[PDB]
């Protein structure tokens, strides 16, 4: 019959040291703000015709007098894509959120929560990556 939802935190568990990582870069209207988003096995490339906004809506809101969160909504194609690239076991829901720290929040607050643009961005591992991931 009838259905509706909720915004799950995407916790720090999904970033796993040793592995490559996707970096959410937020450029405030008008010194980006960089959040490691999700540790991945292979880089994210999208259909070249397409672009991230097609698949990924985000929104920055305060959570209190000092802290701020980033909410977002992930169309299924990206959701499925992200889950397959993900090291941590399929952690991406359609409606999720993310906690900036007292530090990160501060910028967002000053920009009046107003996003000019954003993108994801594949970043490689450093010289001890393979050794880090495989030990433990």
């Amino acid at each position: 019959m009838n259905s509706k939802h909720s915004y799950v935190e995407l916790k720090d568990k999904v970033i796993v040291p040793g592995w490559p990582t996707l970096m959410l870069e937020i450029d405030f209207v008008g010194q980006f703000l960089n959040i490691p988003f999700l540790s991945v096995k292979e880089p994210l490339q999208l259909p070249a015709e397409k672009k991230l906004t097609d698949y990924f809506t985000i929104d920055v809101e305060p959570a209190g007098h000092s802290l701020v969160n980033i909410y977002f909504q992930i169309d299924d194609f990206l959701l499925l894509t992200l889950n397959s690239l993900s090291v941590y076991k399929d952690p991406i829901r359609k409606y999720m959120f993310l906690r900036l720290n007292k530090e990160q929040s501060k910028w967002a607050i000053n920009a009046a929560f107003n996003v000019f643009s954003y993108r994801l961005r594949n970043i490689g591992v450093g010289p001890l990556g393979p050794d880090i991931r495989s030990s433990g």
